């Protein structure tokens, strides 16, 4: 609330008044006539409402009206134009803030180091300028003078009605603290079961991602139900409490709804009795209420106001910052440049990083680059390479090391604005602007011409100054001259958005043009020909080292190929062979590739529809008792609100009549309290079961959603759509929705009904003349001047919305401008904005202010024609006075409480729509079911464990280009152990998943001479048992991951099988042994426990098939030792089946089977030799005795 952010606020003065200080005179007093035609407008209802019982009894006593009403309009009209002229005052203010901060954003971004721009990445920035630009916009505009309106009309309308009786208002008004005591009360109880609703909401989130994302360790243990247990228990702990918060939520807005028609009551009957006992006459009574009960309304609708405009404060503030950093390079202007360029002279140079401050780079960088000769540098990928081209350039700085040039100058002195002005740095990329081929190459002189009238502004008109005349010999040195006349519009035709027409060699050759058109000295060639071949190279080269000033320059290049350094003056290569890096290697090529058989040895010698919803409905009507509740609650409420309407008029006629108005009082107030009680209890009933419905749909749709999701087949999850991230964004996003929205607005728009017809029929019914004049102008109103709709369509345009191109296009070539030319575009975004501002801006403005004014003041013109029009018919005896009084304010309360409730609905089409994204989802058969219970049933004893391939032929639907296996045949024993070995990485842990049926087939599997597919798959995976590469365990305790699967188990047989895993020395070294709740995905255990849990896991199951994969591949020393003793241990009891995939010849002897696997052309594997079992360890040729020998 805003009580807090107060606090918050007062306790280091973030000013009330930071975002007008930016401004002019000329809009510093725009801002105060804005003001006090404001004030104004807060007396317009001080007035309506001190004659509106006036007019009542001038109306049922026999006199005239037409006085008033001629007073009455003039005021409208000067509020009309008041309000006119405020908007028209503010929209200027806000373009101007929001221009100055975006000028000055962009110039202090221009500014930084490069340290930042590793940080701060380019699109981030302009990613976030906007979101500011949204807030402080939306809060400064013309909702920023709707407080002082607001409170100029509270302190008129109180002060008014006090200084008439100054013990009624009181006595109404000490109804009110009742209120603000009860929210208080309320939002506590609310808070307080809502965060534990929320605590239990993130268990269910847990579950559902960890439960998708390892889906085939679900399906191997056949745990498909375990999960669905806590799923639907830790789902109803959130119902029951978000119920309780809804219950508190719902019975506010009855008694809310019930204590008003309690003060109306009491106000009458204190009223009614200061009357006799004083005979002020009965005309000062009515205007009480109204007062003192719209003084309150106020206070209700500023609170929103100041949030928006505190808000905006604390936008602007982290914005302010952002301007007001220190780039620490800055530049002062005030650098001594050298006379000529010669001799960069390294000195012992270190650097860090800032965030990585004591992850070193440097050891020992030092040395001399002399003048007039060629370099080259050939490293690994980034031992520091880089950042010595970046620390020519100078956008880091040396931490120890000092780049002191030309033995007179050190770097910190030398002008940054003159030192980039002879450079030219030809990147692996292309970096070229989309205007032309012309205006890229002239993109050079823009910073050297102004760096002669700054020593002599004049930027404008001094660019005409470069001549057309260097741009062709310039092209026709780099061997562009030919394609150029190639194509129509030499010079003036226009690449696409950053050179996307032309072939990338004529690109590169344009950059190229660019770097060398400037006649550039240290000239930092980095990786140019990565597509071209090294003959325009070669040309160019040789064309740089001829050009005037070769007698003293500095190239440097850094590339891969040896060929573009087949000759130079001094090679440099390094090497940080880890804490820090050094030149390893110096001197030419002659002395360099025979002397030392060294790196650069190595180097050299190497390279050289309508159903959808239909289906909610049926499920919406099936709950019979708690829909007829909301059905009665609905026609209480809408039949007994417009009652009140003409129970106050009777209430009025029957107060200007001395006689029996005692009676009248006592027989009007008691209904009127009856009324408040009904409405009570039908508000509350109703607010409350709406979310009670609305929480079953849900919870019967979520269960479906998951309950037909774990079940299908692995082709689901295989594929691009069907991923987990997307898979748990609906079942929570969209099934609350589908809460909201729906049976949200069928509610709403069921009262709206039942209000608008018995309002309209009891309305037309006694004075049928008024209505009809009344219903045409609310019509024309809210359907043909509709305001606030072309308010609103008018504005979402122009904040959808060339200056909206020239940023996209600098954020990108953001390392250009940085090289040279800055305020080139500094200074024409200011252009071309103000050459758009005027045009539209100017007829924008000027058209929605009318259509700001006009809605301020309309409801008054209709109301003065409505009275007047009353009192023109009944002066000529067509009509009474109690008709028109019972027509008239049965249209005023019910359109301003129908107006009211209505601003409550929910997204009502995006819940219809995702809706049949996933409906089919709940729907789609498997066609592989774990459910089914078809096949041959299957007992443990018969199973002698004979696995058998004839012929397989297998290829990922994913990629169905790449086929894995053809032609595998051959057989596994009973009770032994049979090996695999092979090619490493040949695929195969598959073999495993199509045993398992993941995948169905071309090929054939069997099973003591029976196929796979007729066995009733819940048995064929109850005795298989898989030790895959990476365990997984859940977020339960230690003593239920190993029971997954298996319910029914006690504690002892876990403490025997973790015995023979060597696991009972750590549980039981730690409190809360066998309870200890592991973190999700098992990261709160070492990798030596979670593999020994898993083959605990395995073992319980008494498995007659066990599936292993190199049990000890990576893991740490003492577990390791323990891992391979058990499954020595294990191999030794001729028990069951064994299959292993072990790489380890003290384990390979021991086997009894042993199979090579090999890819000799790749498409597919198959079987190159049969049973070795080391008594075929050298017969014939074979691979066999190489990975035995190899390893």
């Amino acid at each position: 609330s805003t009580a807090e952010l107060f606090r918050k606020i007062k306790n280091e003065k973030i000013s009330f008044f930071l975002p007008f200080k930016c401004l002019p005179a000329q809009h510093r007093k725009l801002l105060f006539i804005s003001f006090v035609c404001a004030v104004l407008s807060g007396g317009t209802l001080p007035f309506f409402i001190s004659v509106f019982g006036v007019i009542l009894k001038n109306m049922n006593l026999g006199d005239d009206i037409n006085p008033i009403i001629l007073s009455l309009v003039s005021i409208g009209l000067v509020q009309f134009i008041l309000s006119m002229i405020s908007s028209y005052c503010m929209d200027v203010i806000t373009s101007k803030i929001l221009k100055t901060l975006k000028l000055e954003y962009l110039r202090s971004v221009f500014y930084q180091d490069g340290q930042f721009h590793d940080n701060n990445p380019g699109s981030k920035l302009r990613s976030d300028l906007d979101f500011y630009l949204e807030q402080v916009s939306s809060g400064i505009g013309t909702k920023f003078i709707t407080i002082f309106t607001y409170a100029s009309s509270f302190l008129g309308l109180y002060i008014w009605s006090l200084i008439k009786n100054a013990r009624l208002t009181l006595c109404i008004t000490c109804v009110f603290p009742l209120i603000y005591v009860c929210g208080v009360i309320c939002n506590k109880k609310v808070k307080l079961n809502k965060k534990t609703s929320l605590l239990y909401n993130n268990n269910t989130m847990s579950i559902i991602e960890e439960a998708l994302m390892g889906i085939r360790t679900v399906a191997s243990y056949c745990g498909e139900k375990t999960i669905l247990n806590k799923f639907n228990l830790s789902e109803t702990f959130y119902s029951k409490y978000i119920l309780k918060a809804n219950f508190v939520e719902a019975l506010h807005i009855g008694l809310i709804n019930g204590l008003i028609l309690v003060s109306y009551a009491f106000g009458f009957w204190y009223g009614t009795r200061i009357i006799i006992n004083s005979a002020f006459n009965g005309a000062s009574v009515i205007s009480i209420l109204l007062g003192v009960l719209i003084s309150m309304f106020m206070l209700t609708i500023i609170l929103p106001n100041i949030t928006e405009y505190m808000k905006a404060l604390e936008a602007t503030n982290s914005l302010y910052e952002i301007i007001n950093r220190k780039p620490l390079v800055e530049n002062n202007d005030d650098g001594e440049t050298l006379p000529n360029i010669k001799k960069i002279e390294f000195k012992n140079v270190r650097f860090h990083y800032d965030t990585r401050k004591d992850v070193e780079i440097y050891k020992d960088l030092s040395f001399t680059l002399k003048e007039g000769k060629t370099y080259a540098f050939v490293g690994e990928s980034g031992c520091g390479k880089s950042t010595i081209l970046k620390l020519i350039e100078r956008l880091y700085d040396p931490t120890e090391g000092d780049i002191i040039v030309n033995d007179s100058h050190n770097l910190k002195d030398i002008n940054l604005k003159w030192w980039r002005s002879k450079i030219g740095v030809v990147s692996q990329d292309p970096l070229l602007f989309s205007n032309s081929i012309k205006n890229n190459i002239k993109y050079s002189l823009y910073s050297l011409k102004d760096l002669e009238a700054m020593e002599n502004l004049e930027m404008k008109k001094e660019y005409q100054t470069i001549k057309d005349s260097d741009v062709v010999d310039v092209s026709k040195k780099v061997l562009i001259h030919d394609f150029v006349s190639s194509l129509p519009d030499k010079y003036d035709t226009l690449v696409g958005s950053n050179a996307s027409k032309l072939s990338g060699g004529q690109k590169q050759r344009i950059s190229i043009a660019r770097a060398i058109m400037r006649n550039p000295k240290i000239l930092i060639l980095d990786e140019a020909t990565s597509s071209l071949d090294n003959k325009s190279e070669y040309l160019v080269q040789k064309t740089i080292n001829n050009l005037k000033g070769n007698e003293n320059r500095i190239t440097i290049i850094i590339a891969h190929r040896l060929s573009t350094i087949r000759y130079a003056n001094t090679i440099f290569v390094l090497s940080n062979r880890n804490e820090g890096s050094y030149i390893i290697e110096q001197g030419t090529h002659d002395s360099l590739m025979k002397n030392k058989n060294g790196i650069y040895h190595l180097m050299i010698n190497n390279q050289k529809a309508p159903n959808n919803l239909r289906i909610i409905y049926k499920e919406i009507f099936s709950y019979k008792k708690d829909v007829t509740i909301i059905f009665f609650s609905i026609l209480v409420a809408g039949g007994l609100y417009p009652v009140f309407a003409l129970l106050y008029a009777r209430y009025v006629s029957t107060l200007f009549d001395f006689a029996n108005l005692e009676y009248n009082s006592n027989k009007y107030s008691i209904y009127i309290l009856l009324i408040a009680i009904a409405m009570f209890i039908s508000e509350t009933l109703k607010n409350y079961y709406n979310n009670k419905i609305g929480e079953k749909v849900e919870k019967t749709m979520k269960r479906r959603l998951f309950e037909n999701i774990l079940y299908q087949e692995m082709s689901f999850f295989d594929q691009d759509k069907n991923t987990p991230g997307v898979l748990s964004a609906h079942i929570n996003r969209d099934v609350h929705l589908l809460k909201t929205g729906l049976v949200n607005n069928i509610v709403i728009f069921s009262h709206f009904i039942m209000l608008f017809l018995v309002s309209m029929v009891m309305s037309f019914y006694f004075c049928p003349i008024v209505a009809a004049v009344l219903t045409f102008i609310y019509f024309i109103n809210m359907r043909v001047f509709a305001v606030r709709a072309r308010l609103t369509k008018s504005k979402e345009i122009e904040k959808k919305e060339d200056p909206s191109f020239l940023i996209q296009e600098a954020f990108y070539n953001m390392h250009t401008v940085i090289n040279y030319g800055l305020e080139d575009y500094f200074c024409n975004l200011i252009e071309k904005a103000i050459d758009y501002k005027n045009k539209g801006q100017k007829r924008r403005i000027i058209v929605n202010a009318a259509l700001w004014g006009f809605s301020q003041s309309a409801q008054l013109f209709i109301n003065s024609f409505a009275y007047w029009f009353g009192s023109f018919l009944i002066k000529r005896g067509t009509i009474l006075v109690d008709d028109f009084m019972k027509s008239l304010f049965t249209f005023i309360f019910t359109g301003s409480y129908a107006g009211k409730l209505m601003s409550l609905k929910g997204d009502s089409e995006n819940a219809k729509l995702s809706f049949e994204k996933y409906y089919p989802l709940m729907i789609r058969k498997s066609n592989i079911d774990v459910r089914d219970d078809g096949g041959i049933r299957i007992n443990k004893n018969l199973i002698k464990g004979k696995v058998d391939i004839k012929d397989v032929n297998f290829r990922y639907i994913s990629r169905p280009n790449v086929p894995i296996y053809k032609n595998l045949s051959f057989t596994c024993d009973s009770k032994k152990t049979t090996a695999i070995v092979g090619e490493t990485g040949s695929g195969k842990s598959t073999f495993m998943n199509l045993l398992l049926r993941f995948y169905d087939l071309n090929g054939e599997i069997l099973l003591d001479d029976i196929n796979i597919c007729d066995y009733n798959l819940r048995d064929l995976r109850n005795l298989f048992s898989i030790v895959s590469q990476e365990p997984m365990l859940f977020n339960m305790s230690i003593y239920e991951n190993i029971k997954f699967g298996r319910e029914d188990a006690t504690l002892e047989d876990v403490k025997r099988v973790s015995k023979f895993a060597a696991i009972d020395e750590f549980i039981e070294s730690l409190p809360n042994k066998y309870d200890t709740n592991v973190g999700p995905y098992g990261k709160s255990l070492s990798g030596g426990q979670k593999q020994r849990i898993a083959i605990a896991r395995a073992l319980l199951r008494e498995p007659k098939i066990l599936l292993l994969d190199e049990a000890t591949s990576s893991l740490d020393s003492n577990s390791e030792k323990l891992i391979e003793k058990t499954i020595v241990d294990i191999k030794d009891k001729a028990d069951k089946t064994i299959i292993t995939i072990a790489h380890r010849i003290a384990s390979i002897k021991r086997s009894d089977k042993i199979v090579v696997f090999n890819n000799p052309d790749r498409n597919g594997t198959f079987v190159q030799s049969h049973g070795t079992h080391d008594e075929l360890l050298s017969a014939q040729d074979g691979i066999y005795k190489k990975y035995v020998k190899l390893a």
